[PDB]
């Protein structure tokens, strides 16, 4: 079963107005098979609107393209992003809930470091008693880690099934 198409799209902002469907394709085919590749244009002038999207055959190919940032396409550094949810923002921090009183920093680090480079791990404690409250925040150096994390259906850390959400600052 193919992964859902929505999870195989990369939305590319910041394009050069000279980038075409064809030149965007030739660039991003370096990291996988593309089933779709679109530059958005004005319906009347045909002038570029400066953004588009590509669709890879697999999620691993999306990962390969994101791991190859920064992407300079037709002379300009562009901004690729995975699909955002409706309401959500592009952030570098997550809330991790349901970790209870026995989960330590190294449990969170060993798991989440495989999504991206961690900068801060904050295990929350009670302001009055100092006891652990059962949730934590993890900050990464880049938003794609968070984008990969929050689209997973399940997160298991230290045996616990955790609730993970984007955290706004
Ligand atoms: C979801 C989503 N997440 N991001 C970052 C962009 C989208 C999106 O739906 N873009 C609209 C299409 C691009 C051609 C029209």
């Amino acid at each position: 079963p193919k992964e859902p198409e929505q999870l195989r799209k990369l939305f590319i902002g910041g394009l050069s107005f000279e980038t075409t469907d064809e030149s965007l394709r030739s660039h991003f085919e370096q990291w996988g098979t593309l089933t779709d590749c679109v530059v958005m244009r004005d319906p009347n002038t045909k002038r570029s609107r400066g953004f588009g999207f590509v669709t890879y055959a697999t999620v691993e190919e999306v990962d390969a393209a994101m791991n190859a940032r920064p992407h300079k396409v037709d002379g300009r550094v562009v901004e690729p992003k995975r699909a955002v949810s409706r309401e959500h923002l592009t952030v570098k921090k997550i809330f991790v809930g349901g970790i209870k009183e026995d989960t330590e920093e190294h449990h969170l680090r060993d798991y989440f470091e495989q999504y991206g480079k961690i900068e801060v791990i904050e295990i929350m404690t009670d302001r009055g008693s100092g006891k652990k409250r059962g949730f934590a925040f993890v900050t990464f150096d880049d938003h794609d880690s968070v984008d990969k994390i929050v689209i997973q259906k399940y997160h298991t850390v230290n045996g616990h099934n955790c609730e993970v959400r984007k955290a706004l600052s």
